[PDB]
């Protein structure tokens, strides 16, 4: 689909922030994952059993969750069009706090890892090593046209996007079907997934 098309979104976000071993569809394996994942960027590689313990417990719950609302076929797996009708029947029509947990949970969690220097904004800087941490980019004026679309006069005089901001900004990126809505650019330049 078109690469700033609901479709495409939606398809990213299952891609990028869920699928981490890239075979295309979810399940607890990801979670597994995504549980060693967050445990050793946490530690700057050491890894910490306790951490590890505490990130299992919350990637079994969001695994259990997303499973409970979208799993339509009930196989195990969640698929992108299984996804797609979750974020059809929870978030479109909804602002990020009526959102289901495992919806939301996610946000804090990249939030704190772009917010390099732990300020609470995400500036200009961490959103150009976000974007380079998923895609390609030749062009650093690509990626900064990106930022400039995406946050408003407000953002720009606070020096970054807050977490309910980039909340805000990622419940439009999730449900707006208007592909010119300036959420679109959340995660930089898109591309077809
Ligand atoms: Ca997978
Ligand atoms: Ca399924
Ligand atoms: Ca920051
Ligand atoms: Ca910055
Ligand atoms: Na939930």
């Amino acid at each position: 689909h078109m690469a700033y098309s609901w479709d495409n979104r939606v398809k990213y976000v299952v891609r990028y922030m869920y699928d981490i071993d890239n075979n295309g569809y979810l399940d607890k394996n990801d979670f597994e994952c995504l549980a060693l994942r967050n445990t050793l960027i946490e530690g700057r590689g050491e890894f910490n059993s306790d951490a590890y313990a505490n990130n299992q417990k919350i990637m079994s719950n969001l695994w259990n969750e997303i499973a409970e609302l979208a799993d339509f076929n009930k196989d195990g797996q969640v698929t992108v069009d299984e996804f797609k009708q979750a974020v059809k029947n929870l978030c479109c029509g909804k602002s990020f706090d009526g959102f289901p947990p495992c919806f939301k949970t996610v946000i804090g969690r990249l939030f704190k890892t772009i917010d390099i220097n732990g300020d609470g904004l995400v500036g200009v800087d961490e959103y150009r090593l976000d974007c380079i941490s998923r895609s390609a980019f030749s062009s650093v004026k690509e990626i900064d046209d990106a930022y400039a679309k995406l946050c408003t006069d407000d953002d720009k005089k606070a020096g970054g996007i807050s977490l309910n901001r980039y909340q805000e900004l990622y419940a439009q990126f999730i449900s707006n079907p208007d592909e010119k809505c300036n959420a679109v650019y959340l995660f930089g330049p898109l591309k077809e997934v």
